[PDB]
């Protein structure tokens, strides 16, 4: 770092500029780190499993950018990739070849979807999707989960005779407020109640399968399962979020791992090799719904653009390497029990869940099956260890309700320093 | 070309695989040429004003990425730019400075931004704006004009005692359709007769203050003046889109040009340099309701991405050269008359309008200043000439209701040989 006597000096100098500037001096809310308080540190680079700040300091980074990063920052194919497209020109407008071989091997590995369209979000994504449910049914109500977020589309912007959902935000009409449905992640029974009570209404069920907007937690055992035969039975579509979830649980998605074929099914993060790329998919006769094929409209001017299908062809490329999954599932089996064994130590309750290559830590003596026991977490204690880390070298997700992220850069040396480094930030945060 | 004996072969086989994996082959809909006919072709690669197809076919280019690329195709600073930032790692998941530098430079440049917010896309950026107006004014309804287009968000998916909304597209909500009004776009008498029977209800007004959604139609003058009188008599904000007029009309965008100052501004195109990126933008006190700092939610993962930023700023920079906005004007009209020269010399009626560095070309005899006109042109005439222009190598929006755009790339032997090509492509579609 600059400084030799954790300086965050320029950070701070370009913080403060940021906020006048920027609501809040960021352009994403979380990053302004409001939640663990302090200011964030702004970033000069990012390389293999590291991040590397404006003052000079070195961070081991579990949060990969939320996801993108499987194979690690900068990973050389990706860069290769990016920097041949980038000779082609930036954006055409116009179709590329690479649009083609995106589609084909998203449909490829994920059967659900026979028909893919690439958007520049996980937020325009969602937002399609949920069109495509409403307008392929004909049905108005939508269906979500407390904990999980899919965008800032304003359908989702929304919580709890009817249980008509209201707006959590200023500026979302309370009338469609009204046709957005929350229910309790994991709960079995209030899922049926709810079919029992509307199902004939309700034009589409989205989750994140695996829920990461609440911390790390996994579905209970056939409970997605349960999701999938209500919404055919009752004629609702079944959309599975898997912007965060998917070519990480496992190559195939949440749905793979748990033996569920979705209705429709959203992509991002991995998919866009770091760069800005959503997608949403299912089968062909559904997505024929949408514009220029059918009449639900959806568009983007700079949609499938060329170098983020290079960036994403080629880390999709990298995660089909033979035991990749395997291999990224057991050095998250590995931080997640170092970390148990060092808070153990400390005598510091903590408990974690962990599906492929993503993770969670819960300040609780509970095994989190529920957005309830997310929230009776221990969350300042989860703070002053986030800041302990900090000082330790390891950035972790800045909040208690966010999943982290195991990459392939993740190697022995580097596991093994954030154990290290967590032996002493659970006995700084006891 | 590949072939020796406009060969599409390429194309053609790209195209079928798409059409099986995305909707219509495409990733958005206008790419797919179903207003002129035909099959689209694929891009290879971009290089100042030219396109190169799969086949080998090169053409002089006036889409331009659909706005983005001012200084052309494959800009040596802009790629330079680009290739330096990829090599610090394509996206962080948290601030860096490229963000703090173009939210300066977006805010010295258009000046009724005190504070602008980075998001993904156009229809990020309007959807955020509109649910920014509802949650400050507390009102509900939306003004927009017919031909203008803001992106995918479900408020703008709809057409006209109260002249309620309805969806144009299947899944929008009937009930969130009601809250978006439609006037006509030049309209002086509609907009005051709407403001006088429901402006203390209207949240924010959202216009392309030159439209190019429905071939470029410039104001009538004091027509914008008339808009923001209305809007500040009101207490409605006046949203300005500047996605396609912004850094393209003039340095300042169409506010500047006109001189109106609007309450709101989207942003996008240019201002990515080619990548995905949009904003919003306006007063701080204003944009202070928008999460961290304030309780508006809006947010994004990619947002202010660093490959984006560093695209964006050194086209910014490039466009500030002094004289930049008088020479592309110069060269648009230059173009403008040569295009109403051919179609004379060839017995056919043509019109143009343009501002700045976009531009319109009609087939009528009227001056177009109204909807009603652009949709009264001879659109058969139009498509002929679209598919005979190809033939010639150049490229128009395949579309007679997109503005077409001028680049610093477009130089006078560029502009020459499109004019050759108009002399016998209008002879051909007369
Ligand atoms: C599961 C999931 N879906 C959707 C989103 C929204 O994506 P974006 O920020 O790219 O709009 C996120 C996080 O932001 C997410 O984790
Ligand atoms: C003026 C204007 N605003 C918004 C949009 C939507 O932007 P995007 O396609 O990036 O979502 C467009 C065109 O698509 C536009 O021309």
């Amino acid at each position: 770092a600059h400084h030799h006597h954790m300086n965050h000096d320029q950070s701070h100098a370009l913080f403060s500029r940021a906020q006048q500037l920027l609501p809040g001096g960021v352009n994403s809310p979380v990053r302004a780190f409001k939640s663990v308080g302090g200011e964030p540190f702004f970033v000069e680079r990012a390389d293999g499993a590291y991040l590397y700040d404006v003052d000079g300091n070195r961070y081991i980074d579990y949060v990969g950018s939320w996801g993108p990063m499987i194979v690690g920052h900068n990973h050389p194919a990706v860069r290769q990739a990016v920097k041949k497209a980038i000779d082609n020109g930036l954006s055409f407008g116009a179709p590329c070849a690479g649009e083609v071989t995106m589609a084909e091997t998203i449909t490829r590995l994920v059967p659900s979807c026979e028909m893919v369209r690439m958007v520049n979000s996980g937020t325009e994504a969602t937002l399609s999707a949920i069109r495509l449910a409403r307008g392929a049914t004909g049905r108005n109500r939508i269906v979500k989960f407390e904990g999980c977020y899919h965008g800032h589309g304003d359908s989702f912007l929304v919580k709890a005779m009817l249980t008509l959902g209201v707006p959590t935000s200023p500026g979302v009409p309370a009338g469609l407020s009204e046709l957005t449905l929350t229910l309790p992640y994991n709960d079995f029974e209030a899922a049926t109640a709810l079919f029992e009570q509307q199902g004939d209404d309700i034009a589409g069920l989205i989750i994140e399968p695996v829920v990461g907007n609440a911390n790390c937690i996994p579905p209970r055992e056939g409970y997605l399962q349960h999701l999938r035969a209500l919404c055919t039975k009752h004629g609702a579509l079944l959309i599975f979020d898997e912007v965060m979830t998917g070519f990480r649980v496992a190559l195939g998605g949440a749905q793979a791992h748990y033996g569920i074929t979705p209705d429709l099914t959203t992509f991002g993060k991995i998919i866009g090799g770091g760069m800005p790329v959503g997608a949403y998919g299912g089968r062909r006769e559904l997505m024929q719904q949408i514009a220029p094929a059918g009449p639900i409209y959806q568009a983007g001017t700079l949609s499938g653009n060329p170098v983020a299908m290079a960036a994403g062809l080629a880390m999709l490329e990298l995660v089909q390497q033979p035991g990749f999954h395997a291999d990224l599932a057991e050095r998250t089996a590995r931080l997640c029990a170092g970390l148990e064994a060092a808070a153990a130590d400390a005598g510091v309750a903590v408990t974690t869940t962990r599906v492929g290559a993503m993770f969670g830590l819960f300040f609780t003596s509970e095994k989190v099956e529920t957005y309830a026991q997310a929230t009776a977490c221990d969350i300042p204690a989860f703070n002053r260890f986030f800041h302990a880390m900090l000082e330790q070298g390891v950035f972790l997700a800045p909040s208690a309700y966010e999943a982290g992220f195991l990459s392939s850069a993740h190697d022995d040396a580097v596991i093994e320093a954030t154990l290290a480094a967590a032996r002493v930030a659970f006995r700084a945060a006891k």
